[PDB]
């Protein structure tokens, strides 16, 4: 009826507005969402006229949707010209083209982006592993075994009934993830060689316990749960660590060119053991460049390493009372940061001797606290990083302000670079950040969350902080 009639509607152009080019269909914001509830499975391209990379592009993506027709698949092609739809581009954050993702069950909150091959065969190849059947059906223990054999990580569900509820669901589940290979069986023998009691749910992975058995209620939240959170290693060298529910995290700086990498690694990996779900040991390599941001966020070169650092995120950092490590060492640290008895690591650049040459006066670890908590100073300091394109747009105004007040008795306008410095009484996440401190306050620190503008400073300033944010 609905989920596939189209009943008599007119809701936008008539002809000769192009619904279909070689095979490709044309869409619009007057026609996408209608589109996506009669496709299942449609791969969406966004593209301007301009770019090479479109025009280069665009004769094989028609192939591929030709060899898609000539094979009467359920499969469709589309495209938006994204200079002609700019919301709709927009609505799913297209900066740069092209931008391909592919669309399931007309689900808009899930697109897959399209990174893989620009030849038609590898569109309609990454095409055909996406569609059908989620899971691979495993006919007995040679085929299971052959599949958890094939990779690091492998999931397998085991169901009597195929087309059972909790089967739907795990498939449900193995269409949500494209890292792990999947497969299902009915074979009670093959139920035998993994002793299962039931209906259920196993990973494989190629090191630690070598196995996690699923329990619970199976649903594709709980899979999902599941999954995600036993796939790492007790000791992970991106995405996935932000994406994890321990806020506390250890890193182990390693460079992949250092004598005996895997001793100490090991010894690392040892002291990994007595915190599981507490702490997440994160080894590195301070050798690829890649990396040479993090370390300077820790204050670290590149011949102190290796060294170990513990950060919590929410955000303090630490760093061992000895410069041993040890997997006892590495252990006794963490718990001695446990208790609360390990007290916070500070850094600071060199304070330049033109610090307060300019309006803009610049601070760093070791003179903040002399003139930012001055009593008789008050004291407006801005908390920033070199890369941060936020801060770039901020820099202008922030010296506008410096220079309106480079003059005044008592106000002082500066900035600190917060990647490079860490000060016990202020912590900064995001940047920029600014903060006030009044004078004549004791040590009160009032954060300005208004208007970044030259009069919203100046309102709040004027007011003496009581008015602004």
């Amino acid at each position: 009826h609905h989920s596939s009639g189209l009943e008599v509607l007119f809701q936008g152009p008539g002809s000769d507005a192009p619904e279909e080019e070689d095979h490709v269909l044309v869409l619009r914001k007057s026609n996408f969402a209608e589109a996506l509830a009669a496709h299942k499975y449609l791969l969406v391209e966004f593209y301007a006229p301009w770019c090479g990379h479109c025009k280069a592009l665009a004769p094989e993506y028609a192939k591929a949707a030709g060899k898609l027709k000539a094979e009467g698949s359920e499969i469709r092609l589309a495209k938006v010209d994204a200079t002609e739809e700019s919301d709709l581009a927009q609505q799913y954050g297209v900066r740069g083209y092209p931008t391909i993702k592919f669309f399931r069950n007309g689900d808009t909150a899930s697109p897959k982006e399209y990174t893989a091959g620009r030849e038609a065969d590898d569109i309609v190849n990454w095409l055909k592993k996406r569609t059908g059947p989620a899971a691979t059906t495993l006919p007995d223990g040679a085929a299971a075994e052959s599949l958890v054999e094939s990779s690091e990580v492998a999931v397998i569900g085991f169901f009597k009934d195929v087309e059972s509820d909790s089967a739907k669901q795990f498939l449900q589940a193995a269409e949500a993830i494209d890292d792990i290979p999947f497969g299902i069986t009915s074979n009670s023998d093959v139920f035998s060689k993994y002793q299962l009691d039931k209906d259920g749910v196993v990973l494989f992975k190629k090191f630690d316990e070598g196995r996690n058995n699923f329990e619970g209620e199976v649903t594709k939240e709980n899979l999902l749960d599941f999954i995600k959170h036993n796939q790492l290693p007790l000791v992970i060298e991106a995405p996935k660590i932000f994406g994890g529910e321990i806020k506390t995290h250890i890193l182990l700086f390693l460079p992949k060119s250092v004598s005996d990498y895997d001793g100490k690694l090991s010894n690392f990996k040892t002291a990994a053991e007595s915190f599981k779900g507490k702490i997440l040991f994160i080894f590195i390599d301070s050798d690829h460049t890649d990396n040479q941001r993090i370390l300077e966020f820790f204050g670290l070169k590149k011949e102190e390493c290796p060294a170990v650092r513990l950060i919590t995120l929410e955000m303090t950092k630490y760093k061992p009372e000895s410069e041993e490590l040890t997997a006892e060492r590495i252990t006794e640290f963490c718990h001695r940061f446990l208790e609360g008895k390990i007290k916070p690591h500070l850094m600071s650049q060199e304070l330049p001797e033109d610090w307060d040459k300019q309006p803009v006066k610049v601070l760093v670890g070791k003179n903040f606290e002399d003139v930012a908590f001055d009593e008789k100073k008050n004291v407006f300091v801005e908390f920033y990083a070199p890369w941060c394109g936020h801060c770039k747009q901020l820099a202008p105004i922030w010296d506008k302000l410096g220079e309106t007040y480079k003059d005044h008795e008592n106000i002082v306008i500066a900035k600190m670079d917060s990647t490079a410095n860490e000060v016990e009484a202020v912590k900064v996440h995001s940047f920029p950040t600014l903060k006030f401190f009044p004078a004549s306050a004791d040590r009160t620190v009032i954060d300005y969350n208004g208007e970044r503008t030259l009069d919203g400073f100046k309102k709040f300033l004027e007011s003496g902080g009581q008015d602004g944010a």
